[PDB]
C-alpha cells in the first residue's frame, strides 16, 4: 500500500533540490508526496516536479526575525553568517506546519533540523524522519554521542581524531579541526548551539535517514545505528533526476564551441562568497592552465559585481576563452556537456553526486564546512576520485600555483595520478549507475519506511 509523505527540507537549494530528486522516486512508485517549500521559492522548483498529480507543494510564509533581510526565504537570499537568523526564522513555522499536519495526516514526515516536530508528530501519530542529504560520514565524525558528551570541553585537538569507534581514518588540517570546534558551539536559531540541535534532532526523531548506499555509505551508518539505537535508514544515492527545461541556449551554444573535454567548469554552490584574495588566486590558477574555463562564482567579499572584483587585465588576456558569470546557472545539465572535462567543486553533497554520475576529471577545492572538508577526504583519500588543491596548515588559504597544478595533472592524459582517479571515478561511476544498484537501495528503503508506519 503507498505512503503519504511530507517533505520538510532546510530553507537551502542543496536540500531543497536532493528532497525533490528522491519525492520524485518515491512517487514513481505510487507514494504520495506533501512537499513544504517557502512560498516565492516554490515558483523556482515546479521545474523539478515530474509527478504533479502525486506531488503537491505547500507554501510556508517565512517569518520576519530581526535581522532578516526583508523576504528572504532560503540560503541563497542571505550571506552565511545570517544562516542562524534564517533557522529562528525555521523554528517560527511550527504553527503552520502543524497545522498542514493536522489537516493533510501525513503517515511520515521527512524533516531537518527542526528538533521540536517529533514532539508535535508523535501526539498526530505521524512517524518523524530525520532525512540528511550530507554524508553519514560527517554527522558519525562531529555529533556522534562520543563527541556530545565532552560538552564544551571539546577542542581543535581532539576534533582532529575520529571519535571512539569510527570506521574510517582520515586526517584533518590544524584549521579545519579549528573550524569544527567553533562553529559547533554557535548558536543556530533560537539560541540553541549548532550541535546541540542536531543532536537534540538525532535523539527526540523516530528514525534517521541518509542519501547515500551501502556500498560507500553503509561503514558510517551501520556506526550511527550501534551509537543511537534506532533505524538509520539509506534512500540509495539519489540519482539526480531530469529537469522539465532544456539546457539555456546561451549556455549550449558557447559550450558547444569547445573541444570535447576540454573546459574547466568550476562552481562553489549557491551560498558562499570568497574573500577577494583567493577569488584572485583561483581564477589566475584557471588562467595559468591555459584551458577554456566557466567559474561560476559570487563576486568576492565586499565586491557588488564580477568586473570589479576581476585582477588587473583579466578579461583583456583571457578573451573568449574563460567567462566568470555570478548567477544561478543550471549546473547539472552544464556537467553533462561533453566539452567539460574537469570540475572544480567545493564538494558539497550534491555537487560531489553531480560529478561522480559524470565523466569530468574532479579536482577538490572543498570550503570551510564539515561536510564539504570531510566529502574532499573521502574523495580525495578514500575512493581517490579526485585531487585535492593544497591549503596552508593554519591558513587555510591557496595559492594560484596549487589551482594550477590540479588542474594541470587530472587533465593531462599522461600523468600517472590523472589517469588513476579517471579510472577510480570510472569504477565509482559505474557502481553509482549499475543498473540495480539504485532501484534495490529504494526498495529496501520503501520497506523499512512501511516497517516504520507499521
Ligand atoms: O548555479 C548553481 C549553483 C548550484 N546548483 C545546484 O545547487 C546544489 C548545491 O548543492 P551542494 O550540496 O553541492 O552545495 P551547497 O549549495 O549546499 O553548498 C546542486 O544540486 C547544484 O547542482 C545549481 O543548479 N546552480
Amino acid at each position: 500500500s503507498s505512503l503519504h509523505i511530507a517533505m520538510f527540507p532546510w530553507f537551502a537549494m542543496g536540500h531543497l533540490i536532493p528532497y525533490l530528486h528522491l519525492s520524485n522516486k518515491l512517487a514513481k512508485r505510487g507514494h504520495k508526496i506533501s512537499f513544504f517549500t517557502p512560498k516565492k521559492t516554490q515558483t523556482k522548483l515546479e521545474q523539478f516536479n515530474l509527478y504533479p498529480n502525486l506531488i503537491t507543494f505547500y507554501p510556508l510564509n517565512v517569518p520576519h526575525v530581526d535581522g532578516l533581510p526583508f523576504g528572504a526565504e532560503t540560503t541563497s537570499d542571505v550571506a552565511i553568517s545570517l544562516g542562524p537568523i534564517l533557522m529562528t526564522a525555521m523554528d517560527q513555522t511550527q504553527n503552520q506546519i502543524e497545522l498542514l499536519l493536522t489537516q493533510l495526516k501525513p503517515q511520515i514526515i521527512f524533516f531537518d533540523f527542526v528538533f521540536w516536530l517529533p514532539k508535535i508528530t508523535q501526539r498526530l501519530g505521524i512517524k518523524s524522519f530525520l532525512y540528511f542529504i550530507i554524508n553519514p560520514a560527517t554527522i558519525s565524525y562531529t555529533t556522534s554521542p562520543p563527541r556530545m558528551f565532552e560538552a564544551e570541553n571539546l577542542t581543535e585537538v581532539d576534533l582532529m581524531k575520529p571519535p571512539k569507534g569510527y570506521p574510517t581514518s582520515f586526517n584533518l588540517q590544524s584549521h579545519e579541526a579549528k573550524h569544527l570546534a567553533s562553529t559547533r558551539k554557535i548558536e543556530f536559531g533560537s539560541g540553541i548551539p549548532f550541535s546541540v540541535r542536531s543532536y537534540n534532532c538525532l535523539s527526540l526523531t523516530d528514525a534517521i535517514g541518509f542519501k547515500g548506499c551501502r556500498e560507500i555509505e553503509g561503514p558510517y551508518v551501520d556506526y550511527l545505528q550501534e551509537q543511537f539505537g534506532k533505524p538509520v535508514l539509506l534512500s540509495g544515492p539519489v540519482l539526480p533526476e531530469q529537469s522539465k527545461t532544456a539546457l539555456d541556449e546561451k549556455w549550449g551554444s558557447w559550450l558547444g564551441g569547445f573541444k570535447d573535454g576540454s573546459l574547466v567548469y568550476c562552481a562553489l554552490g549557491s551560498e558562499l562568497k570568497l574573500k577577494q584574495d583567493q577569488f584572485h588566486e583561483l581564477l589566475l590558477g584557471l588562467e595559468l592552465t591555459g584551458f577554456p574555463f566557466l567559474a561560476i562564482l559570487k563576486p568576492p567579499v565586499g565586491f557588488e559585481t564580477i568586473e570589479d572584483a576581476l585582477p588587473e587585465g583579466f578579461k583583456e588576456r583571457v578573451k573568449e576563452k574563460g567567462i566568470v558569470h555570478s548567477g544561478w546557472i543550471q549546473q547539472q545539465l552544464i556537467l553533462e556537456h561533453p566539452s567539460v572535462g574537469c570540475f572544480v567543486t567545493h564538494c558539497g553533497a550534491g555537487s560531489i553526486t553531480e560529478g561522480l554520475v559524470n565523466n569530468c576529471q574532479m579536482v577538490l577545492l572543498p570550503q570551510l564546512n564539515g561536510d564539504y572538508i570531510i566529502n574532499a577526504r573521502i574523495m580525495g583519500r578514500h575512493l581517490k576520485v579526485g585531487v585535492e588543491v593544497k591549503k596552508g596548515e593554519e591558513d587555510g588559504l591557496f595559492t594560484k600555483e596549487s589551482v594550477y597544478e590540479a588542474v594541470k595533472i587530472v587533465m593531462d592524459d599522461e600523468n600517472e595520478i590523472g589517469r588513476e582517479v579517471r579510472s577510480n571515478h570510472t569504477k565509482v561511476r559505474n557502481l553509482l549507475l549499475r543498473h540495480d544498484l539504485e532501484s534495490s537501495c529504494l526498495d529496501t528503503f520503501c520497506e523499512k519506511l512501511q516497517e516504520l508506519v507499521s
